[PDB]
């Protein structure tokens, strides 16, 4: 949720889009892999991800998000190419990221050869790689915070990984469907990612950019646990109890004390006492680009 405060959006002819197969499904839409012709000059035919809108008040929500996604274009935000309102169904065309969402990617390269591939070394992701993934997400949040936007659902399941392990921020979408365990259903139709939410959000229903750095601290934890659910040993209410009462997540086995200090800095009780996202990224990128000699002794 980017809230977070015709045709500014670009438009793609329906004939230029050729659906290949389904990549996944949500309650509000399906995502397809597709060929998109004449989209980029250098590539005569390129693969894209196409989200098809399920159904009457969604057109308004559709137009909103498209306008948002077109404005929010940065190196670590998922690339948005445009929409196809040329008849129905309404389509949204996005960059395809072959490794899927970051959470799934983390689990498939967690401990535990066979896992290694074109983009990834075998076995568990190295320290340098985990920092590289974390640094990229932070950069994305630095951009969002710079435009004074707020991401109300920052989690690895809402990040995407592409070729060369390029990591970009999105916001599913599908996350409420069969990632359901990550959300707590309040009221009739509201779901809250409580395990990622700071005390002021759970208690006071406030969410600011300072809340995002708390949420990022949790993302940083997800990364170094290779995509483990935060407070996985706790029920939703028990998680609410622990968060509002000041209890913090344990240091992940793969997480160095140097990096765990960055998490704690993101997890200060008082919002104004947390570090800025610009500074968290700064510290992470320094480690990401740090020579092996430096990182080995971490
Ligand atoms: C990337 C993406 C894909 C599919 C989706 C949604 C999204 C997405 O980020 N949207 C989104 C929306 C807002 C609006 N905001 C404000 C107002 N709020 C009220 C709402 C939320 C804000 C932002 C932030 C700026 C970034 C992002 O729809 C999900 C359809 C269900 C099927 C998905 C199945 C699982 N998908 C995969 O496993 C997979 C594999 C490869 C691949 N390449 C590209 C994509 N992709 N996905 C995508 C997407």
């Amino acid at each position: 949720g980017l809230q977070g405060h015709d045709a500014c959006v670009h438009h793609i002819k329906r004939r230029d889009i050729v659906l290949k197969w389904e990549l996944g499904e949500g309650a509000f839409g399906k995502v397809f892999l597709a060929e998109c012709h004449n989209l980029l000059p250098e590539q005569d035919k390129m693969l894209v991800a196409v989200k098809a809108l399920k159904e009457e008040s969604a057109r308004q929500d559709f137009q909103r998000e498209a306008e948002l996604l077109t404005m929010l274009q940065h190196q670590h935000i998922v690339r948005f190419f445009g929409v196809c309102t040329e008849g129905r169904p309404l389509l949204m065309v996005l960059e395809y990221m072959r490794h899927g969402d970051l959470n799934r990617f983390l689990r498939s390269h967690g401990p535990d050869l066979l896992a290694g591939g074109e983009d990834v070394a075998p076995g568990p992701l190295g320290l340098g790689q985990l920092l590289a993934v974390a640094s990229q997400v932070a950069a994305g949040m630095v951009y969002l915070a710079g435009l004074h936007f707020v991401h109300r659902d920052l989690a690895t399941r809402n990040c995407l990984v592409g070729q060369g392990l390029v990591v970009k921020i999105g916001d599913f979408g599908m996350s409420r469907d069969i990632y359901s365990t990550d959300y707590y259903r309040v009221g009739g139709r509201t779901m809250l990612p409580i395990r990622w939410m700071p005390p002021e959000s759970i208690l006071y229903r406030k969410f600011t950019t300072e809340s995002d750095v708390w949420s990022f601290g949790v993302v940083l934890w997800e990364i170094f646990t290779y995509g483990k659910q935060p407070w996985y040993q706790l029920s939703n209410t028990e998680a609410i109890d622990c968060i509002t009462q000041g209890r913090e997540l344990e240091r992940p086995r793969a997480c160095p004390p140097e990096v765990y200090a960055i998490m704690r800095g993101c997890w200060q009780r008082e919002p104004q006492q947390r570090h800025s996202i610009k500074d968290v990224h700064a510290r992470l990128q320094a480690l990401a680009q740090a020579p092996p000699v430096y990182l080995d002794v971490l």
